[PDB]
């Protein structure tokens, strides 16, 4: 079996991305954030919290033939961001654009954090990363991904991210004509339970190239780019007037600024991010400060190639035995 969904950025900045999904029976559609930073597929629903919605789609598994309580089963996830919800858990069949998973787990949010709440266009998260980070317990749960890939034409799935454009999910297989040249593949560390990668360095602009080691997780969760100071530095020094507010909280650069592109290697192959992808807009209404799309990783503890980067390729997961990753220009 394939599956093939489009991915629809947020908002003008490409905050993050939503794809629709089918849950249960008749299908309620919710529109979610699939994340390959984290292994939960949660939902707000009907069980939510009720000041903690605010104008997004629901599911209500008592309107599910198909849905069943998994009985004692409770889950709670803390993201990077400092965001986090909670609740219990229900078995229903999911459906992402035609691949079906009947039994996938569904997270029913009991309580969301404002940063949920405020964020309309969210409906839950779909979890991307291995299972082993499932928060489900006693018994830990399956993604969505995992339960499929047995089913699948080939154990895979692809993200092809959009900027300031829609995209497109794919699982099972490798669209040929989505992407220019090869696709150059890198192994993939599951010790954290991430698709945890090591680039081989990178380039600011036009200039040269620097031969270097940056383990990193391939997040299509997380906004940004994210990179040893170093590195970070380096580019933003080619930015007249950019500098690091701990005010703002990264850095920030002149909103009349032309940003450089940013390189970074997959092996011997080499992904451009265009300047533009780097730009995130005033830092609020009518500021002529800009926020920026790459800052350091100081303090996260692990370095980040978020939609910042992936947008720039075609991704490939390979969920074979071994994992790996690939990362063609597109």
């Amino acid at each position: 079996s394939t599956g093939s969904a489009t991915t629809t950025p947020i908002d003008s900045l490409d905050d993050a991305y939503i794809t629709p999904v089918q849950i249960g029976t008749p299908a309620q559609t919710l529109n979610l954030d699939f994340d390959t930073g984290s292994s939960d597929l949660w939902v707000f629903s009907s069980e939510t919290t009720a000041s903690e919605v605010d104008g997004q789609t629901i599911y209500t598994p008592s309107k599910s033939t198909t849905a069943k309580l998994l009985s004692g089963a409770t889950w709670s996830i803390s993201y990077g961001d400092g965001s986090s919800s909670s609740g219990d858990v229900y078995t229903d069949t999911v459906s992402v654009g035609g691949l079906t998973v009947t039994g996938q787990a569904v997270e029913s949010a009991k309580k969301v954090s404002s940063s949920f709440t405020e964020d309309s266009t969210i409906d839950g998260l779909l979890g991307l990363a291995f299972s082993t980070l499932n928060t489900v317990s006693p018994t830990q749960q399956k993604t969505f991904f995992d339960n499929a890939k047995a089913s699948l034409d080939s154990p895979v799935f692809t993200a092809d991210l959009g900027y300031h454009a829609p995209g497109t999910y794919n699982f099972g297989f490798i669209d040929t004509t989505a992407y220019t040249g090869s696709i150059t593949y890198t192994a993939v560390s599951t010790k954290q339970g991430f698709w945890e990668w090591t680039s081989t360095g990178y380039a600011v602009g036009s200039g040269t190239f620097k031969s270097t080691s940056i383990d990193g997780i391939a997040d299509t969760g997380t906004t940004l780019l994210y990179l040893p100071a170093t590195v970070v530095s380096a580019y933003w020094a080619q930015v007249s007037g950019a500098k690091s507010s701990s005010s703002v909280g990264g850095y920030v650069f002149p909103c009349s600024a032309t940003l450089p592109s940013f390189t970074f290697g997959v092996g011997s192959a080499r992904i451009v991010i265009p300047g533009d992808y780097i730009d995130f807009g005033p830092i609020s209404t009518g500021s002529s400060s800009c926020f920026g799309g790459i800052q350091s990783s100081a303090g996260i503890g692990i370095n980040i190639f978020g939609d910042v980067a992936l947008k720039a390729a075609f991704v490939v997961f390979n969920g074979a035995t071994t994992p790996t990753l690939g990362f063609a220009s597109k």
